[PDB]
């Protein structure tokens, strides 16, 4: 078996990591949009476009499954290329909703989606949470922290102050949070910390991380180490060096 | 006379402000190749072959000069460009060489050269004023300035955290900052304001301004309006911004 992962840049090796752990495919051909990224921050119609053409990427390779590890790619263009493709196409977002039914039962539990603008601006957890039922979701484009994580701030006042500037205003308290966004899982014990440190919380809230979620959707429906190729529209030299740091 | 200007963005609207300021140009064709900034934490390879591209937009506009706004695509594009080119492309970093000539006669004064991770990579600006015989040469990679800026974070606690987080390990004091990137004027008070502080300053370092210094150089270069603007993501809001970094 051999498939591929497509993602903006290096965020993708957040998902990466997951499979590779879980090691249920023997080829994984990884495509990053590094010279393009982020996705984030523009509009639907380029994300759109940008999806289609990685489906062209991944044409000469034979794959029999692609992994769309990014989540804003998921949110926007996943449907686009899944029309256009004669393989089948997974995002990160559906798989993290089957999780987020099997750990969270109460559909009045409040959850909080973090990720891109371009992945909040198009309501695609919002929107498939409520078709599950669920009554009290809130949602917040976190977007300076992707260039802070990719800057390899993952700890400091300044990641703090950046926490407390998207924090503060909420609402509502969550007690679920979704990591709806490749690079967040690198912040995730500090994203707890914030929450239970600003607020009487004995324990964190829950965290729904995307990689973890689509292994299990893929465990659910595949059998039971892999060779990786990696490619980029950037230089694909310093795409493999930061692999080499996010895989750790 | 009908221009181009080119930028990865919308970064390029603060030099283009300058040149709707000076009111140098009737026409004016500004490009920004929004659906790939930023150009400024890529590689060399990348931003050239972004360089050699934005030439085929401008062919079918008949433009007579090409501005090159964006100081990343400056450092490492703007020679092969001039390959390729018949009409004349000015980028932004010799103007700001020259504005620095004109106003900084001590060779001694320290400069501090703020610019993305590639600018700054580069070393484009160290070597041209070290060419000119300035002796005291610092550089420093600001990377996280542009998106701050491109979300509007002009103020307040996030900034000057990133700005301590930037200027903190600073060895020298400057008498000069380059604003080696086309978002840093939107923040240049707040600049001044830290260096003025954290050094008691009785006035600010001198920021030379990409956008100014370009002015200045077409003027004295050219003894000197209609904009219209494309976009490789959506023209939409690369016109919003517009409305919002041109006053
Ligand atoms: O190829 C290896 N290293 C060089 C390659 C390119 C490169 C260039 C400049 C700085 C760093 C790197 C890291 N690189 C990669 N690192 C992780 C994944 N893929 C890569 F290509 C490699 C081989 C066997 C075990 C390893 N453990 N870690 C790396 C390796
Ligand atoms: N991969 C994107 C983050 C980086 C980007 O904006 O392209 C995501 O998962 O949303
Ligand atoms: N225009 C770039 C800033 C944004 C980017 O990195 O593309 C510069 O002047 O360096
Ligand atoms: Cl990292
Ligand atoms: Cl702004």
């Amino acid at each position: 078996m051999k498939i591929g992962v497509f993602d903006s840049g290096v965020g993708g090796f957040s998902v990466l990591k997951s499979l590779l752990k879980a090691r249920l495919f023997d080829e994984i051909i990884y495509y990053g949009d590094s010279a393009r990224v982020p996705y984030g921050t523009k509009d639907p119609t380029t994300i759109k476009q940008f999806g289609l053409e990685a489906l062209d990427f991944f044409k000469p390779h034979e794959i029999e499954l692609l992994i769309v590890a990014c989540n804003t790619a998921s949110a926007l263009a996943l449907e686009e290329m899944q029309k256009y493709s004669k393989i089948p196409i997974v995002g990160v977002i559906e798989p993290s909703i089957l999780a987020i039914k099997r750990q969270v039962e109460d559909k009045n539990a409040p959850i909080l989606v973090l990720g891109t603008k371009a992945t909040i601006q198009s309501n695609a957890y919002d929107n498939a949470l409520k078709q599950q039922g669920y009554l009290n979701i809130s949602h917040l484009a976190t977007s300076l922290f992707v260039p802070l994580i990719e800057e390899s701030i993952l700890e400091g006042e300044l990641l703090e102050t950046c926490m407390h500037y998207y924090f503060t205003p909420l609402e509502i308290l969550p007690e679920v949070i979704i990591l709806g966004c490749t690079h967040f899982p690198l912040i995730a014990q500090k994203i707890e910390g914030y929450f239970m440190g600003h607020f009487a919380l004995p324990t964190p809230p829950l965290l729904i991380h995307s990689g973890d979620a689509i292994v299990e959707y893929l465990q659910q429906k595949y059998a039971l180490f892999p060779k990786v190729e990696f490619h980029a529209s950037g230089d694909v030299i310093w795409l493999e060096r930061q692999a080499k740091e996010w895989l750790k």
